[PDB]
């Protein structure tokens, strides 16, 4: 049995409700998913998306997020994958690398719509299983020439999910697998720009089409992840996928470990744990802009790998600045989505911002518990009359092992929508009533 | 200037209007490109594809070629290109190793059809060029690790033609390249399938997609060719396409040289040679199966890479035998459309296909105007009493050096409507009606 074959059948054959653990991250993992979409609601990079699927029609069938409105199937995907990723708000996954949520729970909306909803959850939990072991699989030279995982991984992991959902047999979902392989594309040269994360929803708009062609008995290859020219070795290892791909499938779920991490602050997962840093100095010692001289941020070498903008000029390029989320937490603001928008940043946090200096700690030992592994920082005030005052995070809030109380979950969905609406949808996703979750996310 | 911004420049204020040659064959594009689509009219996967964008719906804006019924503009360069290659009959150019006009015509149609179609000609000419230059640019390891040319490149070249139709800015084609780039993809796993020509119309409709998103005035970056992690460093070699890409552009134009070929025969481009050679032998000698022991076909080593299949057991298998393409000529049949289908082979050229052999010359030298450069094709029949006859082909009618004649691409276009019709979409095209054109291949 080739790769192919051996990831049709194991997608075919899982049984995520068995799991309980699972089940209760798929119901957390589709709030946060609604949460992000929620906030994301007045970008202008919607409204554009909008504008060009109305001039192309569809018959009105799923929810557009938080639009208040309908479109045809493979439209939503695109336009919902959007919307969930748009703001840096949504969730990440050690293993994949990438945005799977963003991917996944488009495609299985659109699925859901026009029926199966009653295997939404253990799709969506199949979903990040394919994701999290391609994203393991592909090898690290994938996403550092230049790849994107959420976009070239996610066409085959959305196509999975669907796949599973919709309960195709061997030969569909090997051809499906296929079919979403021969669309996977994604350049990284496209982060800083609103088509990253149009990536997340072109591979869930990729991935439902995979499985529409499956299903329409289209003919296509049952072996492309197999041979010299398949899916792994053109676009990754083939050698490490053969030994990593399907060993030890859904024992444990991936979307329970390594986990899903649910995000608590619109930016980079990897300046959560200084802005936890920050904020618990800002409320222990008092410090501000005012009384600090400059600030220390301590990473293990590569740990602010992500954190590309040491000197940012917007908020969303402040999205990848551990700086600029130190000296706007400073400054007295919070860590909030209004602040990580296009609008530049002002001087006076500019000025700040250059009073900050990442350093490389090669010897502090991460704690036993730290995400993602081997991570921590350490935020250093220095205070008038040579006084310091030090914090240090390694789990951030939201993260597997330190994650989101039903009040965090609660607060997130709130950032739109009134505390009552907030209820009743958590209330709908706990019941597993998928047919209600989809009336309300429609607003 | 990077090359990003040079093929935006290149493109944009190309003036390949000025050559009388280019749009003449451009002119002749259209008009084979509308003979292949209508010869694959009654092709089930259309039928499958329909279906699939009836479900999603949308505005009947774009003709689905020979039809009779309208979609949506990207639901149209979809299925357009799906129809232009679903036969392997549609056009073929050295430079691009791919189905350059199944994957140009089919975006240029939907750009047409909503206004510029003025511009069609133009565009068509700018889209080949470019093709052409990526294929040329790319590298060889391209397409021997396993990519598809026509989805790879075709993409970017189908978002170059309809922004040069559209009159994108400079910002707004290097945004729409870099759209198209970040969408490219295709496998040459998907060969012997229905997927392999969906391929042309799912990059048909990337680059449309790219083109409306740029003129959205949706984010992206403007440089996706460029650098270590650019499109060229990412799937090819940018040192060549340093040096190639943009080399002497439009002077000639690649329509014209090395030149777009229309194929005579319904199969692989490399079997046309024999399928010449041996018509030549049936009309000169008489040789039939019934009259030749065997027979020997003899290429340039590498010649017959492309005809993988040497023991075929259905048409479709038989569009990559030159063994099936012969032993179908001696059993008197035609080399048409009905004999290259999913039906399988009759047990009696199965028969013959046994005795033909393939053999290789490395000495022979091809000659000069030989297409592709370096082939030829010599097929050799043995008789009784150890006579045998010879034929050899280097420049296989209809590609370039060997063109098609007025009544060739009438009759071509004859295969599926009256005489009346092909002589409407003839004097259409001649005066570069292409309104009226839409209006004639709906049918």
């Amino acid at each position: 049995q080739g790769l192919t074959a051996g990831l049709a059948e194991a997608v075919r054959t899982s049984q995520p409700e068995h799991s309980v653990d699972a089940i209760r991250k798929a119901k957390k993992g589709l709030l946060d998913f609604t949460a992000a979409s929620f906030a994301g609601r007045e970008d202008k990079g919607i409204q554009k998306l909008l504008r060009l699927i109305e001039d192309e029609g569809g018959r009105p069938l799923v929810p557009i997020i938080g639009q208040g409105k309908k479109a045809a199937p493979l439209q939503s995907a695109m336009l919902n994958g959007f919307i969930a990723h748009a703001l840096d708000f949504d969730d990440v996954h050690s293993d994949v690398r990438g945005a799977p949520s963003a991917v996944i729970v488009p495609a299985l909306i659109a699925s859901a719509a026009r029926g199966h909803d009653e295997r939404l959850l253990g799709a969506y939990i199949v979903g990040v299983e394919v994701m999290a072991r391609l994203g393991e699989s592909i090898g690290s030279r994938h996403y550092e020439k230049g790849w994107h995982n959420t976009g070239t991984l996610g066409a085959i992991a959305a196509a999975c999910a669907v796949g599973y959902a919709e309960e195709l047999t061997q030969e569909e979902l090997e051809k499906a697998i296929g079919f979403a392989a021969t669309q996977s594309a994604g350049m990284r040269v496209q982060f800083g720009t609103e088509m990253k994360p149009l990536h997340a929803g072109l591979a869930a708009q990729a991935g439902l089409l995979a499985v529409k062609l499956a299903q329409s008995e289209f003919g296509g290859s049952r072996t492309a992840f197999d041979g010299e020219t398949g899916f792994f070795s053109l676009y990754g290892d083939v050698e490490k996928a053969q030994h990593t791909l399907l060993n030890d499938w859904g024992a444990p779920w991936r979307i329970v470990q390594p986990g899903l991490w649910f995000k608590i602050y619109p930016f980079c997962s990897a300046a959560h744990h200084a802005a936890d840093a920050v904020r618990q100095l800002i409320s222990e010692e008092t410090i501000s802009a005012a009384n600090t001289e400059r600030i220390e941020v301590i990473f293990p070498p590569g740990g602010d790998a992500a954190l590309t903008e040491r000197s940012p000029k917007t908020g969303e390029e402040g999205r990848f600045s551990v700086e600029y989320v130190i000296a706007l937490a400073l400054h007295g603001h919070g860590l909030t989505v209004e602040h990580f928008s296009s609008q530049p940043i002002p001087n006076g946090i500019q000025t700040t911002i250059g009073h900050i200096q990442r350093v490389y700690d090669n010897a502090t030992q991460p704690a036993p518990h730290a995400v993602p592994k081997g991570r921590f920082t350490i935020v250093r005030a220095y205070l008038s009359d040579g006084r310091i005052c030090e914090a240090r995070v390694d789990c951030p809030k939201g993260a597997p092992g330190n994650e989101l109380s039903e009040e965090d979950i609660i607060e997130k969905l709130t950032l739109t929508v009134p505390q009552e609406k907030a209820r009743r949808i958590i209330t709908a996703v706990e019941k597993a009533d998928i047919k209600e979750f989809l009336a309300h996310i429609e607003l």
